[PDB]
């Protein structure tokens, strides 16, 4: 009765929302690619003057790259509107005040350029997390017990994968539910053995969660 469309509900929330963020992980990746010489030019030039890492001459193109159409900026807004309905009160303000951030940035100023980058990468790890949340809001309205046990575990072994690495945890997380809602079997594959300590536990975690959405699935055709 109620529990049977309260289930159906459920599932459909969670397949809705994975189809609309199911290119997170790509674009994430996409920023990620596109200044990372930008990031490392910042983070490597040596305050000892630059020991042949070119100067200060470096650091002011890698700053005006990130600056460059607010591209950086719009693809972090891109994201949030991926997960508008279930993103974290925090992100929208931590990606306004990187916007300013980014407009305060001045030539020959190194010590404000490494600032710069060190919230480029707090920003980065933060809308990986906004992604776990969305799933956790969504996970946690589950009526079935056993399937909201497995989203508490599962959450937290990709948060604990998340501090090894963000994208990769977020691109495993994405893969996951994605296979997951199209009924596909989750590849328990490790690509990482004796390198992330992390993606092991994870991937059990999602196997679990497998179980646990699939014995709500037969209860429903």
């Amino acid at each position: 009765g109620a529990m049977g469309r309260l289930n159906q509900r459920n599932i459909n929330e969670l397949k809705i929302f994975f189809e609309k963020a199911k290119y997170y992980s790509i674009k994430l990746d996409a920023i990620y690619n596109e200044y990372t010489e930008a990031y490392n030019d910042i983070m490597t030039y040596s305050e000892v003057n630059n020991v042949t890492d070119s100067d200060k001459s470096k650091v002011n193109q890698a700053i005006s790259i990130l600056k460059k159409d607010n591209k950086i900026v719009n693809k972090f807004k891109e994201l949030e509107k991926i997960i508008e309905e279930y993103k974290p009160i925090f992100l929208s303000k931590l990606i306004d005040d990187f916007a300013i951030e980014l407009d305060q940035a001045v030539d020959n100023d190194v010590s404000n350029a490494r600032h710069v980058a060190d919230s480029y990468k707090k920003l980065r790890k933060s809308v990986v997390l906004a992604y776990i949340e969305s799933f956790d809001v969504i996970s946690s309205k589950f009526v079935d017990s056993k399937f909201v046990e497995a989203s508490k575990k599962f959450v937290n072994k990709a948060k604990e994968f998340v501090e090894e690495n963000d994208l990769i945890a977020l691109e495993c997380i994405v893969k996951t539910i994605g296979d997951m809602v199209n009924d596909r079997e989750i590849n328990s594959r490790s690509r990482y053995d004796n390198f992330y300590k992390k993606e092991a536990d994870f991937l059990g975690a999602a196997v679990e969660l497998e179980g646990a959405y699939k014995a709500i699935k037969q209860t429903l055709l």
